[PDB]
């Protein structure tokens, strides 16, 4: 059909060469022009202010860098969000993601937040996922739409917050699953091993991480946090000798003292299951 | 045929029933006799010292709380180390291991080390794997025997320290993992969500890391850390925003700002890739 995006990033740039893929009629706007030559070139449609970016589509694609700056896009161009459907692709917080919602139905126009689980190159994919949340009924209308960007959509709820959730939700647990392999390799290094060498069994011990996390998910769901299994005790001594290794060879231990700490700290409540720490991480 | 198994805390109390499932004749110690109870019962004899229980067999399996604690088992058993294979499965560092081989060698016997990567319940299973270093010889003499703990069993090197390495390797990888599992309940129960609710998500998210890891490791092991696909300034940013919506519900933000901590140090080298901050924590 026809679409618009805005913002030009590697992210927006990968979700509007999608849409022409797809023969979309493409509309876009960027603050730095220069970042629109390649897809105008392909047929991509530049205009001149985001007002008229707006104005020429229902289905508008939000990808900034967060929801604080997309306030200035909409500084003046008001009227542009009246019956048209946002789709703030803009990762930020569940808060800020509420803020921005309230802000457009104020408008008349209607929010969709988006989490995209995908890296660039992946933008189109059948097999990539993005969360939404907000109203139903724009997600169910724009569906096929939103499926340009990754094959897979996956509607969380009308909270605005929601999809963003989601999306920390899963950097929580990326961003030290990699921070951990990079204290894997530079342990690994002080002993003759390359990155190559370890990543079998780095990639073998998260592909295994399921069966764990199941088997917590309905403990902790039930409120056990037994002995029967594991000792909280045993994973303190267990993350001392991991710190004790990377402090031999050298390597910084900086990482796992953190994930001792938390360990430590929850003994002197308790030496039950390791997953006893959860009650005193929430709220 | 015939074994001894020394140390019968959860781990070597499977071991011990394996052993016994598969026809051996078993021979045991243990600090606390009343522990051998259950498997003297089944036809495992319990030895009166742990002179008794080495002399008995060829093989001996340890199982015993760290290295330091091995020791002690030793302490007055001398002769009865010449010309025995010792197995030592107890987890502890890799210069540890090194101390223990050494001193088993200076008595006439060979020191193979052990990382076994199984709960208890798992020992016996043909899918769990242990890490072997020490004597090549002992170890494919003994190999089928091995089988016995776990199906597979991946002999690393010469070097003792080798099996313990990989055991910490594991465990760098392991107790970060299930940490930001806890750290993602915590965040989602202040949210009306629950562990069963989040677990596919998680699951998902580590099962997909493989991918992420073999394009890393061989960036890494090249000695590039570039911005082609990822900038560490988005990633301190990212990072800030899990900081955020942590701080936003009331949860505990040690954890994630730990790993935010890394991010920002690291951008003071360098906004390259996030892997760049590899550099700064070897040797």
């Amino acid at each position: 059909q026809s679409v618009t995006v805005i913002g030009l990033g590697p992210m927006g740039q990968a979700m509007a060469a999608a849409y022409l893929d797809r023969g979309y009629e493409v509309t876009l706007w960027n603050r730095t022009a220069s970042r629109a030559d390649a897809l105008v070139a392909r047929g991509a449609k530049l205009a001149a202010t985001p007002e008229q970016a707006l104005s020429a589509n229902e289905l508008v694609i939000l990808s900034l860098i967060d929801y604080d700056a997309m306030y200035g896009v909409l500084e003046g161009a008001e009227e542009a969000v009246a019956g048209r459907v946002l789709v703030n692709l803009s990762s930020d917080t569940p808060e800020k993601a509420r803020a921005a919602a309230r802000r457009v139905a104020e408008l008349g126009g209607t929010h969709l937040t988006g989490g995209v689980l995908s890296p660039p190159p992946g933008i189109g994919s059948p097999d990539m996922s993005t969360f939404y949340s907000g109203p139903r009924a724009a997600y169910d209308q724009h569906r096929a739409a939103l499926e340009v960007i990754t094959g897979k959509t996956d509607y969380r709820g009308e909270d605005p917050g929601l999809a963003a959730l989601m999306y920390q939700l899963n950097m929580v647990v990326f961003w030290p699953a990699m921070l951990s392999y990079w204290q894997a390799v530079a342990l690994a290094d002080a002993h003759g091993l390359t990155a190559a060498d370890i990543a079998p069994y780095v990639s073998e011990n998260f592909a295994g991480m399921g069966q764990f996390i199941d088997f917590y998910a309905a403990r902790i769901d039930a409120g056990n946090h037994a002995g029967d299994v594991d000792r909280l005790s045993m994973g303190v001594a267990s993350m001392e000798h991991v710190v004790h290794t990377n402090a031999d060879s050298g390597v910084d231990t900086a990482f796992p003292r953190a994930v001792l700490d938390a360990f430590h700290r929850g003994a002197d409540a308790g030496a039950d299951s390791f997953s006893s720490v959860i009650k005193l991480m929430k709220k």
